[PDB]
């Protein structure tokens, strides 16, 4: 059975919250976050991977204009690696795809997608795999200005996916089931960079609509 609660932050699988700045590269941060969880699970080391490497090199995505996590996972697999933040630092604007002969820090052997809208399946992938990349509707003022509690807003549009985040756990607080979400808007956003989003409330905000994790 999948446990009632799991929080990968307590297991050391999650790196510190980052700020994508003025670049709409959420998909790049969500993607490296899933890869950091898998790298930690396979090797024992926790290390910051490079979102800039993806922003600059995933030709199939739109850099600061948006992109898909699957495309990013495909790229790391085909390119046989992704550099560390240290070898390829984030600058928050698209640049030429640079090649660092010694920057390679992790590889990816593919990825899996969670079936559309299935929160139960998302719960199991989280419990068995680790952190998982997901997309949601983050357009509401109530999301943008969140600060605490379990987030739930009836106006969230599960068909309006416009932001990529990372699910690092799930649980329940004061009787409300939730997903623990790591954002990439800095530590001053939400609750130290995190948000709890209602779980099992009919795919609120489309949380189980475009979920995937890398295979390592």
């Amino acid at each position: 059975r999948a446990p009632d609660s799991v929080d990968y932050r307590k297991k050391g699988y999650v790196t510190p919250v980052k700020n994508q700045g003025q670049c709409g590269s959420c998909w790049a941060f969500s993607s490296v976050g899933a890869l950091e969880g898998q790298l930690k699970k396979k090797t024992g080391k926790l290390l910051n991977l490079s979102p800039q490497n993806l922003v600059d090199c995933v030709s199939e995505n739109d850099g600061c204009g948006g992109g898909y996590m699957t495309n990013a996972f495909q790229y790391v697999q085909k390119n046989r690696g992704i550099d560390s933040e240290d070898a390829y630092p984030y600058v928050g604007q698209e640049e030429s795809c640079m090649y660092n002969p010694t920057g390679k820090a992790a590889k990816c052997r593919g990825y899996r997608e969670i079936p559309e809208g299935n929160e139960k399946a998302l719960k199991r992938a989280v419990a068995r795999v680790g952190p998982v990349s997901v997309a949601i509707d983050a357009s509401l003022t109530s999301f943008q200005f969140y600060s605490k509690g379990v987030y739930y807003d009836e106006s969230c549009n599960s068909d309006n996916l416009n932001h990529a985040v990372l699910a690092v756990g799930y649980g329940i607080q004061k009787g409300n089931k939730h997903w623990i979400i790591k954002n990439s808007w800095g530590e001053n956003w939400g609750n130290k960079g995190y948000i709890l989003m209602a779980r099992n409330k009919n795919n609120a905000c489309g949380i189980a609509n475009l979920a995937s994790f890398p295979k390592m």
